[PDB]
């Protein structure tokens, strides 16, 4: 029995993965699949953590999600230099991402 907000996070998570056809986001990024990564990046995040936390209720809103997705993003911007493949597809699938996820208020 989930909530109506798990149920709401589990579409969108459905949408944003549909946006990583490589499925480089999927699970932790580890240092033998990229050399020193934990050395450098002190927060991972990925898709799998973000699923456990749906299901572990961890999340109290979409923007908690919405900000998880951005961290995620944002750490192979830090990682990888701007001219490799995991530089480009973090921003491609941010952009994208944030178009599923961005939207006005809505007002009584
Ligand atoms: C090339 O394959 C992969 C690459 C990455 C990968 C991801 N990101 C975000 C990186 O910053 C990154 C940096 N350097 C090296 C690798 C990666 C990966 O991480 C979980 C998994 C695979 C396995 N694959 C069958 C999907
Ligand atoms: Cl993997
Ligand atoms: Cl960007
Ligand atoms: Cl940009
Ligand atoms: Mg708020
Ligand atoms: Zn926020
Ligand atoms: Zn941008």
């Amino acid at each position: 029995e989930q909530t109506p907000l798990q149920e709401a996070l589990n579409q969108l998570m459905r949408q944003l993965q549909r946006k990583d056809p490589s499925a480089f986001f999927s699970f932790p990024v580890t240092d033998f699949i990229a050399p020193g990564y934990s050395m450098i990046i002190k927060h991972p995040m990925d898709f799998s953590t973000m699923k456990e936390k749906i299901k572990n209720n961890d999340y109290q809103s979409i923007e908690e999600l919405k900000d998880n997705f951005k961290l995620m993003c944002t750490n192979a911007m830090i990682y990888n230099k701007p001219e490799t493949i995991y530089y480009k597809a973090a921003k491609k699938l941010l952009h994208s991402g944030m178009k599923i996820l961005s939207q006005e208020r809505i007002q009584s």
